[PDB]
C-alpha cells in the first residue's frame, strides 16, 4: 500500500486512536472525489487505505477529523480538522507516509516519501 | 483587525515573505466563498485581511499558497498548501511554520 | 536587545505566561556558565535578557522552564525542560510552542 | 526495549539516516553521566539502547547530533544538537519513544508513552 497515515496526540504523549480519516482525489473539474477512508488503529496507523493500482498520479487531500477526536476527550479543539494537500508523483519514491502530531490549538503534519 | 495571519520559515530562521494566503468562508449552499487574500509582508506578518464588522461567524478556511512560496525560491515542496479550517463565534493569530515536507501550524486567540 | 524568547501554549491557543527562561553560555573549562535569566510577560514574550555589548559570540543554552509551567497550571508534563543550543557569531529570537508531551522551537535570526 | 528514538527529516521528507544519538542519567551529583548511544538506522529509529533492567527511574537526558546530520548534507543548522530531558516513571506506561522532526533553524519533538 503506497499510503499511510498516523496520528500522535501531544497532549497525552500517545498514539491517537479511532481518528477518521478521509482521501480525496481532485476531479478533473476542480471538484474533490472521495477516494478512501478508515480511522486509526490502536498504534495511531491506517493502514491499507488503497493499492498501488487505484493510487494514479493526481492532487489528493487527506482529511483528519481532530474536531471529533477532541470532542471524543472532552476537550476544547481549535480545528475542524487537519488537511494535507499533495500531488503524487510516480517519478519520486513509492510510499507515502502522512504523519500528523495534534494538540487542541495547533497541528504539525510531515511527508515521510521512501521505498 | 480580528484576523492576523504569521507565516515563518524553518529552513532559513527567517519571516516567509511575500506569501500569498487566501481565506475562505463556508457559505449557506456549504460551499467554500472567497473571504479575503493577502500576502505576507517583509516581517511575514498579513494585516489589514478584514474588518470586525465583516469577519461574521462562520467556518473559514485560511489557505497559505505555501507550494508558491518554496517553487518562488527555486525548491519543489511537498504540499500544495497549507489550509487552517475553523468555526468562529477577539483577536485570531494564525501562525504557521514552514519547512519543504512539512508545516505546523497555531492559532492565538486573544481578546 | 539582541536575544528575544517567545513563548505559546498550544493547548490554549494563548501566550505562554510568566514561563521562566535561564540562559547559559559555555565557559573556557566547557561548563555551563549562568548568563541571563526572566519570564515571559503576558504577551509570552521575554524582552531585555542581555545586551549587544554582553552577548559576545559563543555557545549558549536557553533552557526555557517548562515543566514549572504546566505544573504551576495543575498539569504533570512529560518534559523536565526546553533546551535550545546554538552557537551566535544580529538579533536572534528563540520560539517555543508547549504541549504536555510535545514542544517545537524556532530560531528566527535577522539584522 | 523500554526506549526508542525516532528522527525525521523535514527538508527531504525522509527518514533521518546515521543521526548520532547519546543518552545520559542525571547522577547524585547532578551531572549528567553517559547511559547509551548509537545512531539511526536506514528507518530513522535507534532500537536496543537499553534493557528494561537498565532503565530505572531517574531523569534523562536524549542529545540528537542535529548539527553533524546537517552538515553531512551540506545544510546549514542553527542548533548544535537536539535535547530532550524528562523523569522517567515506573508507574505510568511502559514504553519511551521519543521523536524529533528536523528543519535546519527548528526541531519538534514528541513523546509517545504506551504499553
Ligand atoms: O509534524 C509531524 O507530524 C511530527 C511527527 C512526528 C512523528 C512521526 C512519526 C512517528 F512515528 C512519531 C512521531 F512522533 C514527530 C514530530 C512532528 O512534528
Ligand atoms: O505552528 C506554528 O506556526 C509555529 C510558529 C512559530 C513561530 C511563530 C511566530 C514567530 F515570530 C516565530 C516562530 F518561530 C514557531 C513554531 C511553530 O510551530
Ligand atoms: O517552533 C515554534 O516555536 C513555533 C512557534 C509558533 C508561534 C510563534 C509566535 C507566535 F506569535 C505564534 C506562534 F504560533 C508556531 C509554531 C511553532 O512550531
Amino acid at each position: 500500500c503506497p499510503l499511510m497515515v498516523k496520528v500522535l496526540d501531544a497532549v497525552r504523549g500517545s498514539p491517537a486512536i479511532n481518528v477518521a480519516v478521509h482521501v480525496f482525489r481532485k476531479a478533473a473539474d476542480d471538484t474533490w472525489e472521495p477516494f478512501a477512508s478508515g480511522k486509526t488503529s490502536e498504534s495511531g496507523e491506517l493502514h491499507g487505505l488503497t493499492t498501488e493500482e487505484e493510487f494514479v498520479e493526481g492532487i489528493y487531500k487527506v482529511e483528519i477529523d481532530t474536531k471529533s477526536y477532541w470532542k471524543a476527550l472532552g476537550i476544547s479543539p481549535f480545528h475542524e480538522h487537519a488537511e494535507v494537500v499533495f500531488t503524487s508523483n510516480d517519478s519520486g519514491p513509492r510510499r507515502y507516509t502522512i504523519a500528523a502530531l495534534l494538540s487542541p490549538y495547533s497541528y504539525s503534519t510531515t511527508a515521510v516519501v521512501t521505498n
